[PDB]
């Protein structure tokens, strides 16, 4: 519209804002003994997780204790340092916040905003489906970040409802930036759940940027819908499915939310919304977003869908003598 011109400038900054980070990342921005370890939250596949208090600001993080030794064993030093330059970099509303990153000889830590909403994929299962003006909340947020990340010539290629955490302000946070890539042109690695995964990526051909968009497609469905539009029982199955580009709607979606899902769930990597001339605008500007106001949503502004709901053992940390695997994390 009018002055709508403010966007090609505001991602202007937070690119020589990310840039800036990413060329010379920061490190060690804190240390162990800085935060009262409250509780843990969890024991992952590299390390657990702890709800710490930063001593200091009397803040809570979710420290996420990842074990140097162990996570080069279940070989993954590359796919480690890279979700942490990403993290360290990016900076947008709609992200989880890498507060605090840091080391010694036995683990890396990562310190981040904690957020007690819980995972998308729940909340789906517990309320069944969303309401039309309840996905388009979401899809929004979504929308948004994915301006924010492709103007970095980041693919995210991982939408899913694991990934989206809910805040104690009903607004979302996409989390786990593992298989995010910096990348100008086109990638060939497979990853990510199959339900998702575009036609691009299962005919083992090149695929970009718009991956994202067709797994927005089916994410905006699913939640409508209350199950994806692609689902089979045997991947193999779900795969053909996902090529044939045949989509069924259920009978209450409307008229609007149809268009854009065809749009979107589009074969044709020359026909899809966010991969053309007008760009992410043929999405924030059609029709079924037109009640959607961006500035609002980016801001917090508009009222949440929904709030979710706001004798102590113990754990060792084990903090080695000499430094393990030293060399492989000097990045980190």
């Amino acid at each position: 519209g009018s002055e709508q011109e403010s966007v090609k400038e505001f991602l202007a900054k937070a690119k020589e804002d990310f840039l800036k980070k990413w060329e010379t990342p920061s490190q060690n921005t804190a240390q162990l003994d800085q935060f009262d370890r409250i509780k843990t939250l969890g024991t992952g596949s590299f390390g657990r997780v702890m709800l710490v208090k930063h001593k200091e600001s009397g803040n809570h993080y979710a420290m996420k204790i990842l074990d140097k030794q162990k996570v080069v064993k279940l070989k993954q030093i590359e796919h480690t340092l890279n979700e942490k330059r990403i993290l360290q970099a990016v900076n947008f509303p709609f992200l989880v916040k890498l507060e605090f990153s840091f080391k010694d000889n036995s683990n890396l830590y990562m310190v981040m905003e904690y957020v007690a909403g819980g995972e998308m994929f729940s909340h789906l299962r517990r309320i069944g489906r969303f309401s039309e003006p309840h996905a388009r909340f979401y899809a929004a947020q979504i929308v948004l970040t994915f301006e924010y990340l492709h103007s970095l010539d980041l693919i995210y290629r991982d939408l899913k409802p694991e990934n989206l955490l809910i805040d104690q302000q009903g607004y979302i946070q996409v989390t786990d930036f593992g298989f995010a890539k910096r990348v100008k042109g086109r990638t060939w690695t497979l990853c990510g759940t199959p339900e998702y995964l575009a036609p691009e990526i299962i005919l083992s051909k090149g695929y970009n940027k718009a991956v994202d968009w067709w797994a927005l497609g089916v994410l905006i469905y699913e939640m409508a819908a209350g199950y994806p539009p692609f689902f089979a029982d045997q991947p193999i199955q779900i795969y053909e499915k996902i090529v044939s580009g045949k989509v069924r709607f259920p009978s209450h979606f409307s008229s609007d939310l149809k268009d854009l899902l065809r749009n979107l769930l589009q074969v044709d990597l020359t026909k899809r919304f966010g991969n053309l001339k007008n760009g992410v605008n043929d999405i924030k500007n059609h029709k079924w977003f037109a009640t959607t106001d961006w500035i609002a949503i980016y801001q917090r502004k508009v009222e949440a869908p929904f709030i979710p709901k706001f004798d102590y053992e113990e754990e060792e940390i084990r903090v080695s003598i000499n430094e393990k695997c030293g060399k492989e994390f000097t990045e980190f």
